[PDB]
Order: C-alpha cells, then structure tokens, then sequence
C-alpha cells in the first residue's frame, strides 16, 4: 500500500566455498544471518562445498526488488569500464568486477548502497580492481577483525572459518538493526516533544528529514530537503547532500529510510 | 519481508486545474481514483482552483519507493537534453519536458513505465517537446474518449470535465487491475495444472517467468529467462525481451510484476 517501507536490511551477497575456492554463491535476503544458517545446514546430515564463507554483501536497497535485479545483473548481467565488455566470469576477478560494475557505473550508483567485506583478502582483490572496471557513491566497509588470507588444509581450519565468519556477519546484522533502531527512537522523541518548523519553508510540520547527526537541530519536509538538496552533475537524486547545520555527508536513501519508517509505524 | 511484491497500482500523476489552467499539482497514488475525489473533496463546502483534472499517469513503479522519487524529481528535478539543462518552470511545456526527461534520458527508463494521458491536447503538448528533450523504452497510451481542448468558460464546462475525467481515470485504474487478475489467474491455472520444465534449463520447477501471451505455451525460471534475455546496449536490464516461442516484444518489469505476485499469493 501506502505504507510500504524501505526495508530494515535487504542485502545481495557473494559466498565462496571454504574448501572449494572456485565455488561461488550469489543471493539476497533480508536476514543473511538465517540464510547463511540454510545455506550450511548441518555438515553431519557430502562434497565440501559446504560450508560456505559470506565474503561480501551490499545492502541499503530501497525494497526486495530493487535487490532482486542487483542479483540477477550480479548473476548473468555485463561487465563495463570508464561501454560494455565481457559477461561475468568465473574467477573471484570477475565476481567483484561485477560489483564495481554495478555500483560504480550503473544506476544502482544512485542508491547510497553499502558494500561489506567480512573478508580481508577478498576487499582487498575487489579494491585492486584487475579488469580496471572504474578509474562514491557508495560506502565500502570492513569487518572488524575480518579474516585474513583463508586456511582450509584442515577440518579445524575449516570449521573455524565457517565459526568466524558466522559471527562477523552476526555483528553487521545485529549493529545495523540496532543502530537503525537507536536513530528511530531518537527521530520519534523529536516530533513527539518538539513543534518544530521546517528548516526551509517555516511551516509547522506529512514526511519528515533529520540529518545522520541525531543529536544536530535540523529539521524539515522530505520534500523541502529536496529541493534544497538539489539547489545546492547530479539531476534528479542528491548524490552529496550536507546537512545544511553541520555539512556532514548524508546518504538521502537513508534519510529516505528514516523518513518513510516514521511515518508509517505512527499510523 | 521477502514477500513484498511489486504493487498492483502505483502511479505518480499531473493535475491541471480545470478553471485556473496555469496551476498544476504532481503528486503519488496506489489508488488515483480516490486520490482525485480526494483532492476535489466537495465543490460545496472558493478560488476556482478545484476542481482539478488529472491529465497525465505514469504508473508501473516496482515500489512506493522509486514512485516518491519520480515524483520528487519531477516537482523540483532538472531537465536534460540530449546533459543538464534548465529546473523545471512553470508552464505545461515544462512540467511535460520533465516526463520526457525522466522516462527517456534517466534511470527510470529501465522500469518499463506507462506513461498515461486522459487529455489529448496535453498528449500533444508532451509529444511536441518544446524544449527539444528527446530526439523505447516505456509505453504511452491515451484514453479511449480523452478530452481534447477543454472548455472552462462556463460552471456547465467546467463539471462537465470533471465528471468526464473522472470516468476516464476510473476506466483506466479498473481495467489495469482487471487485465492484471485476469492474467494472473491464467498463470495461476498453468502452474496448478501442468508439471512443466523451464524452457532452458529443463529442470522441472522459486519464481516463474510467463509470456505477456496468455495463450503461450513459454515457462521458465524467472533467472533463466533474465540469463537468456540477457544473452539475445543492454547491460543489466533486457530492454526489448523478445519472447523465444511468439517473439512478442516483453516488458521485463511486468514479467516480474507477475513472477513476484503468483509466488506471493501462493505462500
Ligand atoms: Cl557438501
Ligand atoms: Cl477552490
Ligand atoms: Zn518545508
Ligand atoms: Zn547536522
Ligand atoms: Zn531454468
Ligand atoms: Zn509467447
């Protein structure tokens, strides 16, 4: 309906075998904690595919559909560099220059998405960008301690990448959620307290803008933001909106985020 | 959640006041028919602004979401030429140069949008393009019975368009759904009856892609038609999918519409 939010979390993520190297797995889920749980069953009810490492996963997609295409392009869709080349291969390479493909040059760019690594190794293959995919505006972020170049000589290596690797997409799910949910609060004790104008047309305040800076002042319509945002190469998202008090870079999807939950879990 | 499905209706509409032809008012709907009655309310409980006629629709938005932002851009986005030229003025030629601008030189042109007039003379100002904004890939339809150019001079006129339009919007929204249960229901009909194997993969059927045709014997998986779609400028989104049985020109978003909504109401 009229009511639909952007999701908590929707994220498109690459899974690698962690004995097999060449194996490589490409979803999207709104719980990669849970999926990741499916993907790997119980290794005691075999070829050693499983279990498989999450190595990377972007998320911040406006809906399931949105991602939906992001995996589908990902899976099947062509390779570009600052026109069109080459069809996705199969190496790790060719895995992650389809990323930079998708984020870097075509119009997911517009969607302030996030990529993350829970792997170190595989960042730093993705940042070396072998196929020269691109010479913002995105956000590209890194496990705390990610695990590094990956042993799988042995069952204990084996089963203690699968544990880690658990755990670090554990930590992204839950401080994601938990931070998101830390924001709301905070936006929600704002309207409730406060008659606060817009920033920019004076009127009393029906969709809301605050800045990432919770503890900041401004304040206005969403589409009072806008049109500021667009006043001041971009022609129809704001791909760097400061925050008219305090400059800080805002992602406008996130601000969308905030905007369309409000409103909807008053109603 | 992982259910969500791309809405029945979703539309981002142009109102032109029937008296005051210079006022417009953009805005977004799952439901025009009673957003329209809304915006009208009563002509008697006046500055001659209401009532309005709504004389343009774009619908075919994968989500609430991607609709606010056509809507947002068209309010207060820029025009481009084929670059960005321009913001948006105030006339009728600017507020349709905007539509072209949108569908034709931006992202939005991958979402297989219908753009949609009930007034015939703004369907020409629009396809005069003015500003020169285009020298494929959406659909533009006109009302059967559209109004062509309006008279305002008297009270008898101006309800006159009112109601005209009316019916016209109401015409378009309830056959939309209409033609969408219909060719639903056939699909649903094909799934519960047959055990058929995709057309590429051939492995017996999890979303599904189904021809426009609803006689046409095409089945897949919904990520193999996109892989064959892919195959034979397009870089993520096939732009002219051809049906491999009929050849029949596809819209891809529609193909999902369907694939999403048959797998949603199953489960
Ligand atoms: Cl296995
Ligand atoms: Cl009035
Ligand atoms: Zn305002
Ligand atoms: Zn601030
Ligand atoms: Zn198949
Ligand atoms: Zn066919």
């Amino acid at each position: 309906e009229e009511f639909q939010q952007i999701p908590d979390f929707y994220g498109c993520y690459l899974l690698q075998s962690i004995s097999k190297r060449q194996s490589f797995y490409i979803g999207s889920t709104p719980n990669p904690v849970r999926r990741l749980r499916q993907h790997n069953g119980s290794l005691s009810r075999r070829d050693g595919t499983r279990p498989w490492e999450m190595v990377a996963i972007v998320y911040g997609f406006p809906s399931r559909i949105a991602a939906l295409q992001f995996q589908h392009a990902w899976q099947h869709g062509y390779q570009t560099r600052y026109v069109k080349t080459r069809k996705g291969g199969r190496s790790i390479h060719h895995k992650l220059a389809m990323i930079t493909s998708l984020l870097k040059n075509e119009y997911f760019r517009y969607m302030d998405l996030t990529l993350h690594f829970f792997n170190q190794k595989v960042e730093e293959i993705w940042k070396n960008d072998k196929f020269n995919v691109s010479q913002n505006n995105y956000t590209v972020s890194l496990s705390q301690d990610a695990l590094t170049e990956i042993n799988n000589d042995t069952i204990d290596d084996i089963m203690d990448v699968n544990e880690k690797n658990m755990e670090l997409v554990q930590n992204l799910y839950s401080t994601t959620l938990a931070e998101k949910t830390k924001t709301l609060l905070l936006y929600k004790e704002k309207i409730d307290t406060g008659i606060n104008t817009c920033q920019f047309c004076n009127k009393i305040i029906n969709l809301f803008a605050f800045c990432r800076d919770t503890s900041c002042t401004f304040v206005s319509h969403l589409a009072c933001a806008y049109r500021y945002f667009m006043s001041n190469e971009d022609t129809i998202i704001p791909q760097s909106p400061k925050c008219p008090k305090c400059y800080t870079l805002l992602k406008w999807c996130d601000v969308i985020y905030y905007s369309i939950k409000l409103n909807k879990d008053n109603t």
